[PDB]
This record gives C-alpha cells, structure tokens and sequence, in this order.
C-alpha cells in the first residue's frame, strides 16, 4: 500500500553527469558515448545573453575553451558543434558508464524524473510533469543548468529534458536533448513568462484511481456522465479537455476498480463543483495531476 | 526557485540491491562488502509468522539454503548470523560497487530517501520521514521487504532503514541496519497497531521558513507566543511538542529570514486556527511536515 511521488532510480543517469565550464560560467553536461551535451548558453557572458548570436559566439571559441570534468578526471574536448539550443562537445574518451538510451521528446502531461545537479555533481532527484504550458515546477538553484529529465522503460534511459532557465514565476523551461525548447521560450535574457497553466485532467483521474486502489473511496458516487458534459466542466475549471484517447488510456484502471472513466469523471465533476468538503485524498487537499495513468499502474503493480 | 520533495540520487544504493530467496520467499537484500543484509523473516514459512522462533528456524538452515542473486550473478553464501531482526549473510564475493557507507539510527522527524525494490531490482526512489509514531508513510507492494532508506552526505551513504512490514493502517515499519525496529513493532504477524500519529512541528516550521525564503509571506502576523503557549495550542491539533532543541535547530533559518522562531510559531498557531482560506504555501494546501531544517537549508540556502 501507499502512494508517493516516485522517481526512477537515478543511477544510470548519475554516471553520465559531468561538469562543463566555459570562461567563468559553469554548469552540468550529459556525457554519452563520446559526446557531452549541455545548454549552448554556456558560451555566453552577461552581455552576450542580452542578445546572443550563438553561431558567431561559438566560432570564436575553440576546443580548449571548454573545461569538461567527469568527477576528478578531466575530459579533453576534440570537437564542438551546435544542435538547436544544446551544444555538443566531442570528447576523446567515451563514457564507460553510458547506458542504453534514447533521446525522446515528451508531451505536456507526461511525467519524468529530474536529476538536479550542481558542478556536474548529482544532488537530488524528483518527479516532474511537463505542464500543459510547457514549463515544469522543478527545484533548481544557480548551478543546475544542464540537469536532465528522463524515464526508464526497460533497461533503456529515455532522455527527455535538459534544464536551461528559470522563469520569473519560479518555474522552469528547457529543451529536449536535441535542443528544441519545450514551450515558446528562447535562451536569452529577455522578458519571458509562463503562459496560463491548466490542470492535466487524465492525470487527476489516474490519481483518483490510485486513491481508490489505496482505500480512499469517499468521493465516488452513483452518477456517470459524458465527455461533452464533463469537458464543459473541465473548461470551466481550467482543466485540459478529456479526450477519447484519455478514456482508453485509463482503461486498465477502470477495469481494475470497476469505476468507469465517465463514472469517475462524475466524481471529479462533483469535486470541482463542491470542493473536497474538508476531506483529503491520498493525503492531499489538492487534486494531484502529476501522475500519469502509467505512473499509477506501475506503482500499484 | 521551486520547492520539491527531493530524494537523494539512488545510484550508490542501486549497486547494492540483491535478491534473497529462502524456500519460496523472495525479498531484497543490501550487499555491502562481503555481507548481505535482509529482514530475518525471509526464513519464516506460512505457519511461522504468528510466533516464529527465529533462533530455531535459523539453526536449521545451511548456507546453501540462501540463494543470493546480484543481477544475473548468483552469490555464494559462506555464513549467516542474525543480528536483532536482520539476517547477515556472508557471501564469498565482496560487492565491488560498495560505496562509502555507515549505519545510523534516526530519530522521529528525520527524513531519508527510500529505494523501493522488488526481486533485488530497484523500482523507484522517493523521500520519507520517520513519523513520531515510528512508522513511515511509504509506497510498498508485496515483494519490497529489504528495501532500504538512506541519506547521502558528501558521497557517504548513511543507511538508516530497512523495510520489514506494512501495518493494517497502510503505513510501514522497519529496522535500522542493526536490525533494531523503530518503535514498538515486532516481526510477528500478531495484531499490533501504530500509535496515533502527530505532525512533526519542527519540520512544519522549517518549511514555513522555506516559504519565506522563496518569497511567500502572507501567513506571517504581528504576534509572538511563548514556547509553552505555542505547545499548549499545538497539542490540540495533534502536533508534536516543540522543544528548546527544536528552537535552537531553527536558529539559522530564523536568522536567514529575520523571523524569530517564536514569531514563526505564532504564524503556525494562526494557520492552524484559520486554515489557509484557499491559498497555498509552496504549492500545497496543507502544512508540510516532511522537510527538516537541514533539508530546507540544503535545498534553498
Ligand atoms: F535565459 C537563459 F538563456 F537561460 C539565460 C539567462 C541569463 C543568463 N546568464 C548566464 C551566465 C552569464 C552571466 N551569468 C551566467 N547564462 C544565462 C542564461
Ligand atoms: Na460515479
């Protein structure tokens, strides 16, 4: 029994974190085979970031400008190239700890584990969800840039995130490992802001299922509803629309507990309308939306 | 910015999890040097759980009755000795992945990371606190016994918890790595129940300080309280007595934010009386008690 926000074991990814220093600025890099991946804004000074030409700034730099440290060992940069907003540093030595891995781009609403680091040193891991507004509510201090998010499926680490910046709201923005930003953001010191967030409905339902599995059943009721009526509710309460795919994805949970998705949607409907009436669900007074249906199934099986 | 329940990077513990089989029972073990540590109830059969005589069951076991499997490699057991409620199996091969480690018994209120494991294979990592009633609110399915809790202070892993069982209220009980249970629990399947839980007051206060540090001040007020008046009120909300030790421990967070400990105590007193009137603190709708003063300082600073 029990339900916790739960991250993938971070060992496979810890063995890929390196320190990358360029000039005064120093952040984290991901070392895979013989390449170190890190944010391209490592090559910028405070004035550069105001309006950077990265192609122009990068051609000025050369291999020797990048100090790359893998713990106490130094790594020698033999090549540097840019892909989108990540900088790729060719090193002389391949990482003997390279795991089986893929670069994947995730969808808003999907979850991943973040290995937050400082000076190429892993310090903590936590579970995140890519918000619908393409930010993540992480925990990052100065020095975290280049920290990565990932999922593990079988033996394979799926790298999906690299931390680039904090936004003025205190949330965070980054790219996939191919350097494509998540969300309408640019690696530049300008006025950037998170758009209005919404709640990940399928995830809230999944967590209500996780609640029922764990013995929290007070919010269940005799009613059922339809996608159309519910999405009217969802839209009213700043929840993402529920699609037919979401309902399919929630299939296993609806069978394992006997609560149909539209049946559970009636529960969430009443929760959205009348509130929680002083009670909690899985120890929370908020409707938790950072658990995917897969997350619920994997932790409850 | 951001405040998340952050676990420690689990890689150093992952390299220690093995599978221990005895008869038909398989659970997890911790492989450090040439010793595998696991719950002694692995040697219990169906008819044993009520009143097992562990010395009697163990005197009957040979070394080859213990199957220890480290990944695909089978470890050969060369001895076995029971220490309190943990079995210590001598294996012929030292763990090459053995980190810097030490065994510490923790006090209620302390936090640690849990690496949930099944079949000697790590499943997830999450952060926990030792509740005042000496249970923890974990996430454990059948097969996770021998999963361990730990902190990592400067590359040294301090093992502090081994999972042994789940009490009927859905919470969990275990031992330190010397096999001494936390709280009045025994590794017998007779009815035993956790004491009434309370809220870890010193932790809530640290987390309130964390909220000020991340720029949230709405819950402060102009009042103070004596220590004793605070405790007279907090007892009535099922909060842990706050001691001078707790007040001293918060001293650095008081000085960092400019708010005297007893002033923050007045704030909490009012929070308990008012609720939150629809606001949140660091994103939760309840007062969080699973961040320690040490945790707050290490995640914020
Ligand atoms: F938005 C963004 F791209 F993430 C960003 C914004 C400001 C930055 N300042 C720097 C270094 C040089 C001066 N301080 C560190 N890197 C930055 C990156
Ligand atoms: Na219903």
């Amino acid at each position: 029994s029990g339900f916790r926000k739960m991250a993938f074991p971070s060992g496979k990814v810890e063995g890929c974190m390196v320190q990358v220093t360029c000039g005064t600025t120093t952040l984290n890099g991901l070392w895979l085979d013989d390449v170190v991946y890190c944010p391209r804004h490592v090559i910028c000074t405070s004035e550069d970031m105001l309006n950077p030409n990265y192609e122009d700034l990068l051609i000025r730099k050369s291999n020797h400008n990048f100090l790359v440290q893998a713990g106490n060992v130094q790594l020698r940069v033999i090549g540097h190239s840019m892909q989108n907003c990540v900088l790729k540093l060719k090193v002389d030595t391949a990482n003997p700890k390279t795991p089986k891995y893929k670069f994947v781009r995730i969808q808003p609403g999907q979850t991943f584990s973040v290995l937050a680091c400082y000076n190429g040193s892993p310090s903590g891991v936590y579970q995140c969800a890519m918000r619908p507004n393409f930010t993540i509510k992480g925990s990052f201090l100065n020095g975290s840039c280049g920290s990565v998010g990932f999922n593990i499926d079988y033996d394979c680490v799926s790298f999906c995130y690299m931390h680039h910046m904090e936004l003025p709201t205190g949330v965070h923005a980054g790219t996939d490992l191919e350097g494509n930003f998540y969300g309408p953001f640019v690696d530049r010191q300008t006025a950037q802001a998170a758009g209005t967030d919404t709640t990940i409905t399928v995830n809230v339902l999944a967590w209500l299922y996780a609640a029922v599995i764990n013995g929290d059943r007070w919010f269940l009721n005799r009613f059922t509803t339809t996608l159309n009526d519910f999405n009217l509710v969802a839209m009213k309460y700043n929840y993402e629309p529920l699609t037919q795919d979401h309902v399919d994805i929630l299939g296993p949970l609806s069978a394992q507990t006997g609560i149909a998705v539209l049946d559970m949607c009636a529960s969430l409907k009443e929760l959205l309308q009348n509130g929680m009436n002083g009670r909690t669900i899985l120890g929370s007074a908020l409707l938790e939306d950072e658990f995917t249906p897969f997350d619920v199934v994997r932790q409850c099986s």
